[PDB]
Order: structure tokens, then sequence, then C-alpha cells
């Protein structure tokens, strides 16, 4: 469960890609730093699920880059386990938002004692998805089951994942009001 945290410089293209995406809905916030999380075992397991999904859902673009706001205390945990079973209404899973505004909410990305906020820019294997419900602990059956559940199938603003390795916390955005 080892990992490396690499901080990106603004001068950086990778920084500008993650930043501009964040700034579509959260430009009013001040970005302090953006870090790339490198956890090799979690990345390999995520790519093993991606290779399985790609050779199953045909023409479907299984991967989406979504946002996840969390308290500063959960950061070490996500860095090593991902969006684990001991970490996790439309279901009893882990929620990922299309736009950063949902994740930039103080109830999710709880400002710490220094008033810093935490949002992950996650690689999520959304695959084939349907509408969700409150009683879901796992995704519902098709007639096998779907990969994720969403609030609105044709105009989604969030996705809920249920199994591990379905999401990779690629970047971590540390910002303040
Ligand atoms: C429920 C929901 C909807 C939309 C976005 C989000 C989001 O960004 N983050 C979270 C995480 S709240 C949390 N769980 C644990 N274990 N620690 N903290 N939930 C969301």
């Amino acid at each position: 469960q080892n990992f490396c945290v690499v901080e990106l410089l603004p001068s950086d293209p990778e920084y500008n890609t993650v930043a501009s995406k964040f700034n579509q809905t959260c430009s009013h916030f001040r970005i302090e730093k953006i870090e790339r999380i490198q956890n090799p075992d979690l990345w390999n397991s995520y790519q093993a699920k991606k290779k399985t999904m790609d050779a199953k859902n045909g023409q479907t673009m299984n991967e989406k880059q979504l946002f996840h706001g969390t308290d500063a205390g959960s950061v070490p945990h996500v860095n090593r386990n991902g969006f684990n079973r001991s970490y996790a209404a439309y279901g009893k899973g882990t929620y990922f938002a299309v736009n950063a505004n949902y994740s930039a909410n103080d109830t999710y990305s709880r400002p710490d004692a220094n008033g810093r906020k935490h949002v992950y820019y996650v690689r999520v294997l959304t695959g084939i998805y349907t509408h969700g419900n409150h009683s879901l602990i796992v995704p519902p059956s098709k007639n096998d089951l779907y990969d994720t559940v969403t609030d609105n199938v044709h105009h989604p603003s969030l996705f809920v994942a249920f199994y591990d390795y379905q999401a990779y916390p690629e970047y971590l955005i540390t910002f303040r009001k």
C-alpha cells in the first residue's frame, strides 16, 4: 500500500489541465497546490478493472474524470487505499461529481483547522450506468448488474461507485475560500 505524493508547479501543463477543469465552477476559490498521487499497486488494480470493462461494454467510454471532496483526515487514507470499503440518497457507495462545485461544498471538503479544503480529481470507471435509490448497498440488476448509478441518466451531475478499484485518486487539490 505504498505511494508517493508529487507536487505540481503552476508552470506546469498538467497543473493547468487540472486547474482549468476546477476553475469552470470553482474559479472564486484560491488554489494553494495540486498534487499527483502515485500509488502503484492501486493504479495497477484500477487498470486491471479498466482492461476488463473496455473488453465488455463495446463503444462505451468507460472512464470519466470526476471530483471528490473530503476532510483533511481522510487524505492519508485515500492516498493508500483509494475509495475503499472502510471509507464508503442514490446508494451506499462513494459519490463522484461531474463539476467541482458539488465537491467544493464545506460539508464534503470540510475546511480544516487551518481552513484548507480538499478535493480529489479522480479517474472513475463509470461504464454503463442507470438511476439509483436509497436502499442500494450494491448496484441494481439489469434484467449481471451496471457499473455505477447516477442522479440523471441523460444529464448526469454525479456518479456512485460501489467496488474498489473502480476509482483512482489521481490528483489532490488543496485550496481555500
Ligand atoms: C455524497 C456526495 C455527493 C457529492 C459529492 C460528494 C463529495 O464530493 N464528497 C463526498 C464525501 S463525504 C465523506 N465520506 C467519508 N467517508 N468522508 N467524507 N460525498 C459527496
